[PDB]
């Protein structure tokens, strides 16, 4: 125990507390902390833990463990790519652990993969210690731009992207305005018609105020299709994250339906891709009303 | 009087919460901020704790395990008792083992067709604790097709007539404690010969994230002894170690069972179960699917 997050009572376990889930916290053995820095922008910590191997975090918040990464890595990336034709020209906000870039690489149709993540300090310490998802970086198609993703979607030619992935943290620091209307309304501008955006948008649990009104926001902007997705990340707060699918109006896009179909996957498969868009009572009323 | 030292339940990593540990999920705990320790007792089972969170309501602990949260115990009571009921026609006759929390049985009761709910709970404390702290359940106890028998589920199964259920939910407590045989070879030989031909089985089946050693053992007994449908289904709980929880879906030799396609549609209006929803816990990931149907 060295870090503030780690236990005041015995050595060597971490606890996820954030105001974003209060009154809950996922608690994890660390065998050892593998750095600690505070960047421009974040405290940024690995650890190598018992049994979920290492361990991003940021902000006090768990990004990654390389035991269940798969699951985000997979659906953040593939439910939108299989849900198009012939994907070509690729977006990445965030991903600074390059697990995005490993699965757009999968697609053979991809030219280009465009990548802007705010904090090298992420970058670094992601090339280190977790080369297995930060492999990513490796595809001589990626371009590799630090800086906010705000300001590169406001310079990014109109109708220019086929896709584009928000793989971003929480509301709470750097990404904030990740999740707020003008920011979605440059995607849809950088989106060609009938292109896509699949951003992280949290906890159906937890955070269905957020959710209900980036899907009003984005309901309001995406005049193709508007779905929400949600995966089982059991180190992610409540065991659950979920995705805004969204297409700008143009040709259809059926995101339950992929037409696009993709080591091999260890999580993602064209079953479970359209099980993710079939919400529990209490969410679905909410997401679709 | 004095007796044998126990160790410390609450607090043991956060001052003022509860980390839930276990073997069964070695270096990790859901923890979870306490208001109020209600209860603290031992039976002739089990240790029994029910306490106010501070986010997620009431929550019933056993063995040091969580069993319940008011806040998210709708997804697990709503989708082990309709994925089963809503994939057989007009079910007449349904046990439940275990579930002393008396969610199942609520569940079981919104049901037109039902006449009896047989229910085999090991742990009189747990029955008497859920009835005293949590809101809906001693009026789903009070349903006049409520049979409430205390014993253990193995005894209560070599009882029953051969072919005398329609449907047997099998809500237990992990392997380690009372419910150990739950998940044993003999208990399923027994519950095949309880249930009708074209009958179906529904078993608290753990986690993929987790336990895919121990599932794929269930799986490969239930192939060897239901001839009808094997077919394993996942669900969202929060609170339970890993934020999933599976089901064991088995129907014996007779009439055909589709739990895919559940021919059956159905404490207010249900929170979580829908029939989308009921198809979508059988797709599960890649690593799973591959040892689950090999
Ligand atoms: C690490 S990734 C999440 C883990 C699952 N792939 C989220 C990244 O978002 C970056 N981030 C946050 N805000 C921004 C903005 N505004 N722009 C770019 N990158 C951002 C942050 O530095 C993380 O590395
Ligand atoms: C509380 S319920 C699970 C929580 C979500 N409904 C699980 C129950 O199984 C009982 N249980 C455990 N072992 C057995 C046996 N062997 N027989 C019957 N009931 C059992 C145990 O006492 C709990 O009440
Ligand atoms: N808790 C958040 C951290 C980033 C990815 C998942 C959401
Ligand atoms: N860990 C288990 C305890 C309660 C039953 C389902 C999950």
């Amino acid at each position: 125990k060295e870090p503030a997050c780690f236990s005041t009572v015995i050595p060597g376990w971490f606890s996820e507390m954030s105001p974003m889930w209060p009154g809950e916290a996922h608690s994890l053995k660390v065998e050892k902390v593998l750095f600690q820095g505070k960047s421009d922008y974040q405290d940024v910590i690995v650890f190598q833990s018992a049994t979920y191997g290492k361990v991003l975090v940021l902000d006090g918040v768990i990004q990654l463990t390389e035991r269940d990464e798969c699951a985000y890595q997979e659906m953040i990336t593939h439910l939108p790519l299989c849900s198009i034709p012939n994907p070509k020209k690729v977006l990445v906000i965030g991903g600074g652990d390059g697990g995005v870039l490993r699965e757009v690489a999968r697609h053979a149709s991809i030219e280009q993969i465009d990548m802007c993540e705010i904090d090298k300090m992420v970058v670094d310490v992601s090339k280190q210690f977790f080369p297995d998802v930060a492999i990513g970086y490796e595809d001589p198609r990626v371009n590799l731009v630090i800086g906010d993703g705000v300001a590169f979607l406001k310079n990014a030619a109109e109708g220019s992207y086929d896709a584009v992935i928000v793989d971003s943290s929480d509301p709470i620091g750097p990404a904030k305005e990740l999740f707020e209307k003008p920011f979605f309304q440059s995607v849809a501008r950088a989106l060609r018609p009938g292109g896509v955006v699949c951003t992280q948008a949290e906890s159906l649990w937890l955070h269905m105020d957020i959710i209900e009104d980036i899907v009003s926001n984005c309901r309001e902007i995406f005049k193709g299709s508007v779905n929400y997705a949600w995966t089982s990340v059991p180190t992610y707060p409540s065991g659950v994250i979920g995705f805004m699918l969204c297409s700008t109006e143009g040709p259809d896009v059926d995101f339950k339906h992929p037409l696009n179909p993709i080591g091999p996957l260890k999580f993602y498969n064209a079953e479970i891709h359209s099980a993710a868009f079939c919400l529990p009572s209490f969410a679905k009323k909410v997401i679709e009303s």
